């Protein structure tokens, strides 16, 4: 073989599920223009690990294992390159990886804003139309988000919601709280995909995923050069990994605000066995799937205490310290999120553990003089955003 | 005065309100790009009505009153001639009616569908940005959409909808379900919008506009330079109008499908007065209001209806046919849409007559000559859109 698109494959979650992929025998192609890349140079930031380039990363997955991945660089905003690409690939399945994906970038200014939304919405209408052009039969495997729903006062079902109003009943989109410019375009990306689903016919899966956790996967950790990329700026850099560095070079723990924010979060390595899951189970012909995609769901609060508890193991005295929330956001609220189709689709999930915490820690502390502690703290306001274009 | 700022002031429900509140003594300017008139061009379509330049109508304003309304010429997607505009004029609201509006308009193909969201995504960004930079007490007043609620087999509410899930209650957005990429542009803005609120303390007030009927207003008919346009094609023409004006040509009623969708309507002299109520008694800080802005609903079998009865009237042998529908929407639905927050403000609505109608009727015929008939029939498939740019 089945033929998969992967878009957005040099990125952190697609690039381990490229390689995930094309280990378990499918035909894969990426498609980036590695922006993100370009973003680390422009903001000053910097992976924890160090990443070799995608042409090298290609390359040694190649001279191991003897399969090729082939490689398309552009923007999917470009519809000549996306068509052209499409056509030369002919995929039977797109997971679709490449957006921008920080909430923090997102809010940096205007101008980051505006190209959040444009290159996001645009990128995955061009998507889209691609499908329908040249494949109507192609599965789109969306990245949704967890954010979309916001954190309201009932349980967050997945995707859809049976209501009884005045007399009658429906089951109805959940409603969407997007709290940043970044959850918004997702939010947008959404609506836009169920409506050609109904229109056109088009077969999608939403993964609407928590928040990623952990370096290592079987593909990735096989040679250096495949080794994945693991953010702990303030930008790029999300709860969990970010503590564990923290952890690692002797910073407090940066818990914003009360700490009560509640998430669903899950281990990289289920992140690539769900996509494969969502390919292997395809939607059918009209039909917008919705999966919760995380195996649990844990507070800041929380997730300071297991780093805490894992650091002392390895002698690292965790201290924790209050930042003032650079985000509006509820910071203490009720959050009770269903997660069951991919478990009754097969999934086999790797529950955040003492193990897992070890290792990333150890790992953290191996490559800690790679560390830039003046990323650590966040910059970002939500409130204060601006027009100027901010140079970092 | 208090100043207002009518970005898409050229256009049918912006130029209606810009004269009227110019008349109820607030001072305005008129931001607009004047890309509706060239979309005349490209896709050759013409108003009923012949109308003059923005700046003969502007003129005959000044000549006729004494009062000069400001023109700011320019696409608000670019941000440097926004916020000059707005740091020139510095408006106490904004009341954005700059959007491409048309359903048909988005799908006739990839390129103006990625226009569609983007001009009107990006914009609407931009407008917000410009606020919060330059104003942030400045009240906008958004043209949403009906069309952003779909066809729910539930009541449709004002914005918001109490919920009762697995005992627990709470307030959320209502469910969207946008019909084409037009619709869904607008879903996108209120939900960018309702972010800002809660993030910025951004006050807005988000007007859910049903079809739009009519072409006279007390400004508008005090000189034929101050006409406003009537549009009876396909692409941009709705409805009621479209009806009138087919009735007049002796042209059958163009019914899609059954005729049963089910939708609501309001006099564009309702139009400007909602606007006015909406700015007269603004939002407050943070706050998202949220307004179904229709006076009555009705089916496209009872426009049909109404119009060949009124046509009797005049002698117009009015004819029905049944066009193969070119959208997907349910064609038989229930549909109970509330609107009451308006009329506890004070609007006194000019509900449909046999008068609105003659009167409606009589100035379609008066113009007849005028009349392309071959842009009266539908050519844009909501199924069979490509991406290769159309030239109609
Ligand atoms: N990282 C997480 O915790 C997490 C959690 C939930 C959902 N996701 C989602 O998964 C997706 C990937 O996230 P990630 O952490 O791997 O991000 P990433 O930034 O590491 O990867 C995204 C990749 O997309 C590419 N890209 C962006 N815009 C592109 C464009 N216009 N054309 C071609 N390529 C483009 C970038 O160059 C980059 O390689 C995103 O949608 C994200 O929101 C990630
Ligand atoms: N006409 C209706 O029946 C109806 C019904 C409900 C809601 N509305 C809403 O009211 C608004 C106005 O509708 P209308 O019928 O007057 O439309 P219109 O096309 O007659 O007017 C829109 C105006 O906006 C201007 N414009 C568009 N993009 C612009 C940009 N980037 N920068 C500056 N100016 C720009 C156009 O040149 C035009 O003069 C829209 O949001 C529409 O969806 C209209
Ligand atoms: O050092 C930190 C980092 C984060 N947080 C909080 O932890 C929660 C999660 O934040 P973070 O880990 O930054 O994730 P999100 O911003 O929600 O975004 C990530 O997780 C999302 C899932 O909804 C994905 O959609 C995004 O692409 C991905 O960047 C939030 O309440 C933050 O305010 C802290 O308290 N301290
Ligand atoms: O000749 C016609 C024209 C329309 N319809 C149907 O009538 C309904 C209303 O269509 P139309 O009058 O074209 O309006 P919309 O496409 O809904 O759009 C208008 O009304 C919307 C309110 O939701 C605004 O948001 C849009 O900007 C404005 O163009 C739809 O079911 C159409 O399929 C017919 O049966 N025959």
């Amino acid at each position: 073989g089945s033929r998969v698109m992967v878009i957005g494959g040099d990125g952190y979650c697609g690039w381990a599920t490229a390689l995930h992929l094309s280990k378990k025998n499918y035909e894969v192609c990426i498609v980036d223009n590695l922006v993100r890349r370009l973003f680390d140079h422009q903001l000053g930031l910097e992976s924890l690990t160090p990443i070799a380039s995608i042409h090298d990363r290609i390359s040694r997955w190649k001279a191991l294992t003897g399969k090729s991945i082939e490689l398309y660089v552009g923007d999917i905003c470009d519809f000549e390159f996306l068509a052209e690409s499409f056509k030369s690939f002919e995929p039977d399945s797109v997971v679709h990886f490449g957006e921008q994906r920080s909430a923090p970038y997102s809010m940096i200014d205007r101008s980051r804003a505006v190209y959040t939304q444009h290159n996001n919405v645009i990128g995955t209408l061009n998507v889209l139309f691609a499908i329908k052009e040249f494949g109507e039969e192609c599965h789109l495997v969306k990245l949704g988000a967890m954010g979309e729903y916001g954190t309201p006062n009932i349980d967050i079902e997945e995707g859809y919601i049976t209501i009884t109003h005045n007399g009658r009943t429906d089951t109805l989109p959940y409603p969407k709280q997007a709290s940043s410019f970044y959850h918004l375009s997702k939010v947008h990306d959404s609506h836009n995909i169920a409506f050609t689903c109904k229109a056109w016919g088009i077969r999608a899966t939403d993964l609407n995923q928590g928040v990623v956790y952990g370096v290592k996967t079987d593909e990735t950790e096989m040679h250096e050069e495949l080794r994945n990329r693991l953010d702990y700026d303030a930008v790029f850099g999300t709860a969990l990994n970010r503590f564990c560095v923290q952890a690692a070079v002797g910073h407090p723990l940066t818990v914003y605000g009360k700490g009560g924010q509640t998430r669903g979060y899950l281990d990289i390595r289920d992140t690539v066995q769900c996509v494969e899951i969502a390919i292997a189970n395809p939607a059918k012909a009209g039909e917008f799937r919705v999966f919760n995609q995380f195996t649990e769901q844990f507070s800041v609060n929380e997730l300071a205490s297991l780093v805490t508890k894992a650091g002392s193991k390895l002698g690292l005295d965790v201290k924790k310290m209050t930042v003032p929330n650079p985000r509006v956001e509820a910071e203490e609220h009720y959050y009770n999120a269903k997660h069951t189709k991919l478990m009754e689709l097969g999934l086999e999930p790797h529950y955040l553990s003492d193990s897992l915490l070890d290792s990333l820690l150890n790992f953290a502390v191996q490559f800690k003089d790679r560390v830039d502690t003046k990323q650590i703290m966040p910059s970002v306001s939500w409130k204060k955003i601006g027009v100027k274009t901010k140079s970092m």
